[PDB]
């Protein structure tokens, strides 16, 4: 199965970037959320569980068709608390009905990394929403309890290597674990809603301990009051992450580079762009356009 983007009727870089303006400054309003972390952690988080169902070997789940919006994928146990995201994004729907789901779902993580200032993710449009029964089922999307072998293996479904793996996993600087939803509870670092390398800092330089939290599942707690997921730390178990997880440490920019084509990559996976589609969007911050 191909899925061809298709461009929303008449639409252009000015058209999506007004979408994009409406997510920013509603991202700016509603500041209060999970104790003023705001909404951009569980955007970029929507983005990656809509995109990150996908399958290499039949080109089922993915970005393109908006599957979420249907009840066996909103209700998979794997996105609980993602709902908060899509009640964000309802408002901006409703002013912009003429997007697509996928786009929409995709643009809000893009929107919420440039916002809280992350590397610039080139954004395609054309996603096109897909019937109920193209949703995929629930399983797809990653165990946080498993070993470096094990997220190696998942991220071959996605067409994922070891360095784009790595880079992906840096956006846990963002947000936080929330025990009612993941059955894990607590923040990666101090700067919740910033897009910097700090994950890796972290995980190189806190001193961890292995604890279990109030769900019984192990993670791993620092006096700082960070953890990290049993995955996050087998980043540093294994020899050939670890030295991905220095890299990006030791490296700002890189890391921003290196995020950017990844997320860019996963929210396009299963796509077909035609060759006269129109070249990637870079959509201006609010803060570059004054707004
Ligand atoms: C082995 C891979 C991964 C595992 C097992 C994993 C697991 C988790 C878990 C358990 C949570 C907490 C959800 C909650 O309790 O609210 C979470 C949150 C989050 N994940 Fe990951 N994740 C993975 C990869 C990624 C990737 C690739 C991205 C995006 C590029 C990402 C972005 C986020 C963000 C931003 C949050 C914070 C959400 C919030 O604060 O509401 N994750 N993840």
């Amino acid at each position: 199965l191909v899925h061809v983007a298709s461009v929303e009727k008449g639409r252009s870089y000015e058209d999506f970037q007004k979408v994009y303006n409406a997510i920013a400054l509603k991202l700016r309003e509603d500041d209060e959320y999970d104790n003023y972390i705001g909404y951009g952690p569980v955007l970029v988080r929507l983005a990656w569980h809509t995109s990150g169902t996908w399958d290499k070997h039949d080109n089922t789940g993915g970005s393109y068709g908006g599957t979420y919006r249907f009840k066996k994928e909103f209700n998979d146990p794997s996105n609980a608390g993602l709902q908060n995201g899509f009640k964000f994004l309802e408002p901006i729907h409703k002013e912009f009905p003429w997007i697509s789901s996928g786009d929409l779902f995709s643009l809000g993580g893009v929107t919420a990394v440039q916002e809280m200032q992350g590397p610039k993710i080139p954004w395609r449009c054309g996603r096109v929403d897909t019937p109920e029964d193209t949703t995929p089922d629930n399983g797809r999307l990653p165990d946080a309890d498993k070993d470096a072998d094990y997220v190696r293996t998942f991220f071959q479904r996605l067409n994922m290597n070891d360095r784009e793996v790595v880079a992906l996993m840096g956006a846990h600087a963002l947000g936080k674990t929330h025990l009612k939803n993941s059955g894990y509870e607590g923040p990666w670092g101090a700067a919740n809603n910033v897009f910097t390398n700090e994950f890796y800092l972290n995980l190189l330089n806190e001193d961890w301990k292995l604890e279990k939290n109030d769900a019984n599942n192990e993670q791993w707690d620092s006096k700082s009051g960070y953890m990290m997921l049993p995955t996050d730390y087998s980043l540093i178990q294994d020899p050939k992450y670890l030295s991905i997880v220095k890299e990006y440490a030791n490296d700002q920019d890189k890391f921003f580079k290196d995020f950017s084509k990844a997320f860019e990559k996963l929210l396009e996976n299963g796509i077909t762009f035609p060759k006269d589609a129109p070249s990637p969007f870079i959509f201006k911050t609010l803060e570059e356009q004054g707004l």
